[PDB]
């Protein structure tokens, strides 16, 4: 009652900052599995 | 009158993304730990 | 149909979903850690 | 009902949080995209 | 007469993780910051 409106709009904000940790993280696991793949070819290593 | 069914239509949003951001965490996880196994059989640490 | 309930699962859902999250990161933080001291420890560095 | 004031209060501080993480996670992706970048320029690997 | 305390309950609790989730977060970072500097400084790089 009244602040309804308001609870939606905090609701599709939660979405919205879902979306870019979600987004942020995709670019995360891109980045470790380059990591991995690199270390797993280091001369060094053996 | 409610906004009942903006609510849950974001919430079942919010939920989708989260199974994602579950997904992606798993992931990066086996990735850090195969990293992580790398590096101590890496033979220019001793 | 009255959606109350239906938006009383979903979050329970998401519940469930984030008690994943803080398990997957908290083993995820112990490997990093790990992995510091590894490279801490790594003779070809310093 | 009486208690939608404070669902309020939990949906915002939800959203503080929220932004907070996202926060964590941009500087993040930052951190490990230079440690990656420091791992192709090191000479010892490839 | 509703299902709000209910729905209060699980908010309170998606906060409570958030915060762990955060703290977690924060944590992650400082470990992967210091890992970043010790890789910058392994001697075998070049
Ligand atoms: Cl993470």
């Amino acid at each position: 009652m009244d602040l309804a409106p308001q609870m939606l709009r905090e609701l599709q904000e939660t979405n919205a900052a879902l979306q870019d940790v979600r987004e942020l993280l995709r670019q995360q696991v891109k980045e470790i599995t380059f990591l991995k793949n690199t270390v797993m070819e280091c001369d060094a290593c053996g």
